[PDB]
């Protein structure tokens, strides 16, 4: 590695020895016996240990800090990866292998909330990167777009619930993209962690979101992954919801190739979103239990659930509403994960029932 990165690396390291409040797995494993042993490596794609770190070292408010460049960073910087994954996704030993795709017994699956007044939506979206292209830091302008014609000619393709249009972000009015956000079936613009891993360079170009008129099938191009494929729809009918998504991934992976590691699973840009790729999620109103979001969270946490804003990750919750999934993707099946979403929505639902 050059000696300007390797500077900027230790740089980075003492930034955050210093940053004593700093609550990040990165801060928390990347010790100094783990810092030496990987800064001085890099990928065949040229990527560093600054490539994979910069986000948390620049964010020190990052939950996890770190991000993979490209398909050989997971190995190549895996004493940092590995354990910050293992920690993350509730225990994945270096021994452990993600298991094959598993979409499970759907007729398991139930209507979260039947009288609906604590359930708003429920959404269920999947990760997805082309065989062939590296992770955003990597992508040339060029790149982007070959992935957005391939993605979008693809998706052209859909029939019957599933038929839709792809719409560009370049050349989307500004009124329509902040209505799509503020309608939650658009990615933000102007992420602070994705933007500082170098992952939004050439933006918007090759970005856009293809959605069937309904806006119940979605298909996010280029944002975090080369393809978030998304399922929702007001109230709380998750079989209904899966089992679209299901149908959407099914038919999508018969025609494009996509990345899957044998120990990882579905390989995606950030750690968080290995293995199943999978994130479960309802739009939900728990008055008793939100009062101190700190139990909300204490809570949420022991059903291996997160807590997140009305807008998403990092934002606040407007009006009550929490957004609140499953938290672990990888080391347990696409089933086993809407199914921790549902059993624990299901019992904080009677837990609030309860509550005084
Ligand atoms: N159950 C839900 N109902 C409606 N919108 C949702 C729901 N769950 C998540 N969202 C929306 O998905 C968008 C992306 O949020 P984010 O936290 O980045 O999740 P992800 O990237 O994993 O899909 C946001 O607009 C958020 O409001
Ligand atoms: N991947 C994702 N969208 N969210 C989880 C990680 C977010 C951010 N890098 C952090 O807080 O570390
Ligand atoms: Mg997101």
């Amino acid at each position: 590695v050059d000696q300007a990165t390797l500077d900027k690396l230790e740089a980075g390291f003492k930034k955050l020895q210093e940053a004593s409040d700093c609550k990040s797995l990165l801060k928390k494993h990347l010790t100094k016996d783990v810092f030496d042993s990987i800064k001085n490596k890099k990928t065949g794609m040229g990527a560093t240990l600054l490539d994979v770190i910069q986000s948390g070292v620049e964010n020190l408010d990052s939950g996890v800090g770190i991000y993979a460049p490209d398909a050989e960073s997971y190995r190549t910087f895996g004493p940092l990866f590995d354990p910050i994954i293992d920690d993350y996704h509730g225990g994945f030993k270096l021994t452990d292998k993600h298991p094959p795709k598993q979409w499970g017994d759907i007729n398991t699956l139930v209507g979260l909330d039947p009288a609906g007044q604590f359930i708003i939506s429920t959404r269920v979206r999947c990760g997805r990167s082309l065989q062939g292209y590296p992770f955003n830091p990597c992508l040339t302008a060029e790149q982007y777009k070959e992935m957005e014609e391939k993605v979008s000619s693809t998706l052209s393709s859909m029939e019957d619930e599933l038929k839709g249009t792809y719409y560009p972000l370049t050349g989307m009015s500004k009124a329509t993209q902040q209505q799509l956000i503020d309608d939650h079936f658009l990615f933000k613009e102007g992420d602070r962690f994705l933007q500082t891993a170098n992952a939004c360079r050439y933006w918007p170009t090759g970005r856009g979101i293809f959605h069937n008129d309904a806006k119940t099938f979605l298909v996010w191009v280029n944002e975090e992954d080369h393809l978030r494929i998304i399922s929702m729809q007001k109230g709380g009918d998750l079989k209904t919801v899966y089992k679209r998504l299901v149908t959407a991934v099914d038919n999508i992976e018969s025609k494009l190739p996509f990345s899957h590691d044998d120990r990882f699973g579905f390989l995606t840009f950030c750690p968080t979103n290995l293995g199943t790729t999978m994130r479960a999620s309802v739009h939900i109103q728990l008055p008793k239990l939100a009062k101190d979001r700190k139990v909300l969270e204490d809570i949420a946490s022991k059903f291996n659930l997160q807590v997140r804003g009305t807008r998403g990750e990092h934002t606040e919750s407007e009006g009550g509403v929490y957004d609140i999934s499953n938290k672990r993707r990888l080391g347990l099946t696409e089933y086993q994960a809407v199914r921790e979403m549902q059993d624990g929505i299901l019992e904080m639902i009677k837990m609030e029932k309860a509550a005084a």
